[PDB]
């Protein structure tokens, strides 16, 4: 499982527990906002939704065409505008687990009882690894 290099947005990767999905991208200066959504089948299990203009780091899950509850705790947000990130994402048993530049960023219970990796918005990618 070679990283892929350069992929466009937005991105669209076909996808277990205890595996960690690597993604380095870059916030545009004149970013608003961007979205990584781990799907099943327009679904999303797992929305992250950074947004350069209150500086939230919104998480959810979308079912029928209805969000749940908004996440957005955080101890730090690594996703200012015109910053370069290295984010991680290990599927776990009961949770996904993001940690952002080596420093945890949040935990997110499962909800949805995912094959599908969507990247859009105002974000540029420099790799993605599985
Ligand atoms: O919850 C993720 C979801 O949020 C939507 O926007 C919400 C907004 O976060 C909230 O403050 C407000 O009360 O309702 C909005 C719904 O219209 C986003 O539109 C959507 O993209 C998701 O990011």
């Amino acid at each position: 499982g070679p990283p892929t290099f350069n992929p466009p947005v937005p991105y669209f990767g076909r996808l277990t527990a205890r595996r960690t999905i690597i993604i380095k991208g870059y916030v545009p200066p004149t970013g608003k906002s961007f979205a990584i959504n781990f799907k099943v089948s327009g679904d999303i299990a797992l929305h992250i939704n950074p947004r350069m203009g209150n500086g939230t780091v919104v998480r959810n899950s979308l079912l029928n065409g209805s969000w749940g509850s908004e996440e957005k705790k955080i101890t730090h947000n690594p996703f200012g505008p015109g910053q370069f990130f290295d984010l991680s994402i290990r599927c776990g048993l009961d949770r996904f687990k993001v940690y952002a530049n080596g420093q945890h960023l949040f935990d997110f219970a499962h909800r949805l009882s995912v094959d599908t990796l969507e990247i859009q918005g105002d974000v540029t990618l420099s790799y993605v690894q599985i």
